[PDB]
């Protein structure tokens, strides 16, 4: 059997937010747009979905949306590869934001932010951006400026393209048109675009010399540079909008593709070998199989669903593997992946992907399931 989506096109993401930021609505919109990704045009532990861009401008990407509400929150940081930090445009950075931010830094998790609720009374995008800097110590770089705020919120400006995004209300924002930046925003957009170009220029000596030399960096140069810096945990890119009003999540999904890491963009997972020496497993189908079980869900029709993240190699239905923590063998039977509106039966799971096994005999959350001939304990 063959791999259908290249590993570099996977995005394992978790959504982190305070209770009042609109996490449930943001997640529901992500699942809505990524469930109809081929029609887009110019409670599961993990849900499989697809995205090819608001304008079908990217090859198809596989997005795994991982539910991420001490050890549990830290395990989730190892299951996802990148995070989307959701903040309220009114409330901004809360005390609980400071705590989750620290777990994210501990596991060096690249992230972008989505400032939601731009249509609510008291919305102030740049105030939230400034709070990310002053309260969390983040080098927060806006990718956009909102068009209006509160009852006047109508869209967002993509600072790189210098175009306003006008989403179609009738089709729930499945389609949109790019418009000229409004005259009353031109000055602010120029200032904030220069801010993001400066951030891009810091990525390499070649780009810095071009920037200081008076030449304009291209959109491709800017995006590659910003991606490098996000992956290196140097900056957090900021998007905004309203999930409920169908204006913003779509552009944030483009940002997930453009700036968040693939399984191959983060360091190889570390573990302990049988002889007590440290080992590692690279994000490759050719490496020996290794995975971490991260959630056990009950189901009244088939029994326990053991959710696992594969870090290396491949596992097929029928394979017998080792639970290295328990020193017991397990044989995989039925494997499934949850989509937004249905469950899909699959026969194999490869490096960088997530799925759930049915009928495993004795697997605890935190257990490593790996190759018998190449044992390792990841957690
Ligand atoms: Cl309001």
């Amino acid at each position: 059997m063959a791999r259908t989506t290249p590993i570099e096109r996977y995005r394992n993401i978790g959504i982190s937010a305070h209770i009042d930021a609109g996490k449930t609505t943001t997640t529901e919109r992500i699942l809505f747009y990524t469930g109809v990704s081929h029609k887009i045009g110019e409670t599961s532990a993990a849900t499989t979905a697809f995205w090819s861009g608001m304008s079908q401008q990217f090859p198809q990407h596989r997005i795994n949306v991982i539910d991420t509400p001490t050890v549990e929150v830290e395990r989730s940081m190892r299951v996802l590869d990148g995070a989307v930090m959701v903040y309220c445009a009114v409330g901004g950075v809360q005390p609980q934001s400071e705590t989750v931010w620290r777990q994210a830094n501990k596991y060096e998790v690249p992230r972008i932010a989505f400032v939601n609720k731009m249509d609510r009374t008291g919305a102030n995008f740049l105030r939230v951006v400034e709070q990310l800097k002053t309260r969390l110590g983040a080098n927060a770089i806006p990718l956009q400026l909102p068009v209006g705020a509160e009852e006047n919120f109508t869209g967002v400006v993509d600072l790189i393209k210098m175009k306003a995004i006008n989403w179609n209300e009738a089709d729930q924002g499945m389609t949109f048109t790019y418009e000229e930046v409004p005259a009353n925003m031109q000055a602010d957009c120029e200032e904030w675009r220069q801010n993001l170009v400066e951030a891009a220029a810091e990525a390499s000596e070649e780009l810095m010399e071009k920037y200081l030399g008076g030449e304009d960096l291209t959109e491709e140069e800017i995006k590659s540079a910003l991606r490098q810096r996000v992956l290196a945990n140097e900056i957090i890119l900021v998007t905004c909008g309203s999930a409920f009003k169908n204006k913003g999540v779509q552009a944030m999904l483009d940002a997930v593709v453009e700036y968040l890491p693939a399984p191959t963009d983060i360091p190889a997972i570390k573990g302990i070998n049988p002889d007590e020496t440290e080992g590692e497993r690279h994000a490759s189908d050719e490496e020996p199989f290794s995975s971490l079980a991260f959630k056990i869900a009950t189901d009244p029709f088939v029994g326990n669903l053991t959710f696992f993240r594969v870090y290396s190699g491949v596992i097929n239905s029928g394979d017998t593997v080792l639970n290295s923590v328990r020193q017991k063998r397990e044989r995989f039977g039925r494997i499934v992946q949850m989509h937004a509106n249905k469950r899909e039966e699959i026969k194999e799971v490869r490096a960088g992907d997530i799925a759930a096994a049915i009928g495993l005999k004795d697997v605890t959350t935190g257990d490593t399931l790996c190759a018998i001939d190449a044992p390792i304990i990841l957690e």
